[PDB]
């Protein structure tokens, strides 16, 4: 079992769950690919089968009658139907388990509050879009995020998928210009154009909520405006840089990723939009930085009055922290739930202690959990991680278009 | 079969076909990815025969007469003595290809500028002083670093090896107290604490350069004295903080690996120390900010008046920037080469590129190519890798103890 130093501290681990891991990546003792993005009943049965193992650990109850009957039910019912029904309780722990499971998330010392609201009953793409608005009023709360996840229809043989075509719940439109450039954020040029072909009318500003566009089974996606009430949103402003207002910025409250598939027990959920709330350097640092985004950075640093002809001055990492300090003044004026990337770390640091004890380890992507500023002055870098895939799962899937 | 990796910033793709080479296998599996951790007879025939057709076609000399000569003379060298000598120009060859194989170094766009010390005849713990003396004036070169390495003789049976006892050839001491906190450089504590076992007098200061422990082979090791003028050092100051050089703060100039092992066609040198110039958040955010080195950043932020009450000021930040700052400052008005992590890392793109071209790929370690500040700010960030183990290499090796 692998031995996990952490370089601070002097502490040394085992993971030993590591080697309960199921599923394979794409490292080999050849080549280690681990910075990649993007890296039959029988075996249906198996897969449920460790579920329910687990959901019966969870409650104390293995080995036991009501144990053994569940075991028996399932099988006859894929024997039956080829598929099986989670139980709402089964259902619940499994949503808790995929978070708890997700090696790229620093926010899992929160894994077990999580708010589950089963739409496995919807019919239309019509009840989804109701459902969804639910969902973000409920998880928005006015600024006081509440995490929470909403589960529509699996995936079952005779019928296509669920699906939101949306990245996330709330997006900004992305407009590809003029001259060749885009307005509004590059990283949804690709949604925004199918929301225009699908009969959106866009807008032309740099932060246009974009519709919804949602799927249900052997139906053309169909397109849903958000009333605007509905999202909440921060406009950003400095604590001491009065010209940064002017700058126009804004960012929306609520992260709600719309586009992975949730994996239970070997049934498999497409559309399972689920939502936290922000660390900060998602949108001071990546969002509204990377030269591929918002890329902000060098008219911040102008107004700053760096000096930015040398390197050497640090003329980026000023101005990028400012914009951090920015984003975090703006959502605690507005009364919006944010960490920071240090509150993040440490807490995510009590959640591999307690992780060390329950379970014997935890799966951690090491590049996705260190933040993208001031990485050595969190208490992760000095971390070593295991990264290894556990089911229930969240899954990354292909776009349904 | 070939990987593939893409650059996030420009969507660019390219596949990794060198990687299908490397021979010692690192230490990932399909079930789980060890990438973060820092520490994961006649076959010497083989890594010999393989050596040399590397030397060959690097000087487009495949298949030709010079070629062919030179594989018998290994072939009888080992038949009779049970080893081989490189020639002079094949130890300058594979030095550089160590170099350029190193997947955590950052400033290989330097690997062809390289100056090779042949001390293979060496002989006693004087002889090296001697060698690491002109290596370092060679090195320091008043403060326009030069890249160099010394390789000192060949490890062979029955007999004992050439060691440095220092990781590297210019340290500060690390010392303890009445309470076991360190003064000093707390990395340092247990090299400081043998060189005053073999007799050396110890100082009370923050940065005492330590002696050297040199071994030759079968012989406990021998103290020595480095010429104080010899050991070029910075004193720290900050370009508007007047006050940051009340600090007392210093760094050395030359950065000189003298604890890892060569390995080359087969042969090692467990004494072969490396040197280039600083990166300069290798100063100023891991040797001066982490918690467990000298742990400077709270002083610095009390100094410049921050409030270090909430994480969210990004008091950290604020600080470790300005430490950053003052080290780039210091080392450019001493004229010492340095070179700061945008610099560096903008370098390591076109490596990558000219590496591609070259040799269809290169390893790198994602997570220490990626500076420990601002790394999303960096190219690198952005830029997927493969990391893989080529030969020539440069080695870890254990302590002498
Ligand atoms: C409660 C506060 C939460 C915080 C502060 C947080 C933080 C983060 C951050 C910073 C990332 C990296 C995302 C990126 O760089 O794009 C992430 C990823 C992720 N989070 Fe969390 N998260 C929270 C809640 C949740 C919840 C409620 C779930 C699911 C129930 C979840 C599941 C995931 C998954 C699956 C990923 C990986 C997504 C991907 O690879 O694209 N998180 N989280
Ligand atoms: C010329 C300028 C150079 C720069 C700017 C540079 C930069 C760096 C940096 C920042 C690291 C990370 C090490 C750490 O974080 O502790 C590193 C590692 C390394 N470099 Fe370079 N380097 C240079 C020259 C060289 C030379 C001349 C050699 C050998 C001939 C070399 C071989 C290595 C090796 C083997 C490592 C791995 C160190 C380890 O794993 O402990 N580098 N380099
Ligand atoms: C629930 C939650 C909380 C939180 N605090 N943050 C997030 C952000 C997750 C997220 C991940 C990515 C990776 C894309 N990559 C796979 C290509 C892209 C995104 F657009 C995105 F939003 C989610
Ligand atoms: C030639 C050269 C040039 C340059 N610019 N930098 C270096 C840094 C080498 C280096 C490696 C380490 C890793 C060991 N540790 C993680 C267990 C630690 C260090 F403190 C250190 F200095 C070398
Ligand atoms: C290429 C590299 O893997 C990529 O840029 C990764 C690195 N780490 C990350 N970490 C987080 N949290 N989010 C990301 O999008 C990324 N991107
Ligand atoms: C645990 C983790 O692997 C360790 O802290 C690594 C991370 N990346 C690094 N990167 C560099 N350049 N140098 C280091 O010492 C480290 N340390
Ligand atoms: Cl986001
Ligand atoms: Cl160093
Ligand atoms: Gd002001
Ligand atoms: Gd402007
Ligand atoms: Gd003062
Ligand atoms: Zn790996």
């Amino acid at each position: 079992f692998p031995r996990v130093k952490n370089w601070e501290v002097g502490s040394i681990t085992y993971d030993t769950l590591s080697a309960q891991a199921q599923q394979d990546g794409p490292c080999t003792p050849r080549r280690c690919l681990g910075s990649l993005v993007f890296p039959a009943p029988e075996q249906l049965l198996s897969q449920a089968r460790d579920f329910i193992n687990q959901y019966y650990s969870s409650i104390k109850r293995s080995g036991s009658q009501a144990h053994e009957q569940r075991l028996q039910e399932v099988e006859a019912e894929v024997a039956a139907t080829g598929t099986y029904q989670l139980r709402e309780s089964e259902l619940v722990f499994g949503a808790k388990q995929a978070w708890r499971n997700a090696p790229r998330c620093v926010g899992r010392i929160q894994w077990g509050k999580l708010q589950v609201f089963d739409a496995r009953d919807c019919r239309s793409a019509q009840e989804m879009f109701t459902y969804i608005c639910n969902h973000i009023k409920y998880a928005t709360n006015r600024g006081n995020l509440r995490s929470a996840i909403t589960v529509f229809p699996q995936r079952c043989p005779g019928r296509g998928d669920f699906r939101i075509w949306n990245s996330q719940l709330v997006r900004y439109a992305g407009y590809r210009q003029q001259d060749g450039s885009v307005r509004g954020d590059p990283a949804n040029v690709e949604i925004t154009e199918l929301c225009i072909q699908h009969g959106w009318t866009p807008g032309n500003g740099r932060f246009d909520v974009l519709p919804l566009l949602l799927q249900a089974p052997d139906e053309p996606p169909e397109l849903f405006l958000l009333p605007p009430e509905l999202v909440l949103e921060v406009p950003l402003e400095h604590p001491t840089l009065e010209w940064f207002a002017a700058l126009g910025l804004r960012w929306y409250a609520l992260p709600a990723v719309s586009n992975m598939l949730l994996e239970i027990g070997g049934l498999e959920f497409p559309a399972a939009p689920f939502s936290g709330w922000y660390m900060s350097t998602e949108i001071g640092t990546r969002n509204l930085c990377d030269p591929h985004r918002y890329n902000i950075l060098e008219d911040v640093a102008v107004c700053m009055d760096l000096d930015t002809r040398t390197t050497s001055s640090l003329w980026k990492d000023k101005a990028a922290v400012e914009i951090n300090v920015a984003v975090l003044h703006s959502y605690q004026l507005a009364k919006v739930t944010i960490v920071d990337h240090h509150a993040a770390t440490a807490s995510f640091m009590k959640h591999l202690e307690n992780e060390q004890k329950a379970r014997g380890g935890c799966p951690a992507d090491w590049a996705w959990i260190v933040p993208p500023i001031s990485g050595s002055l969190t208490p992760v870098f000095h971390q070593e991680m295991v990264n290894y895939f556990l089911s229930p799962a969240f899954r990354y899937q292909p776009d349904p278009w």
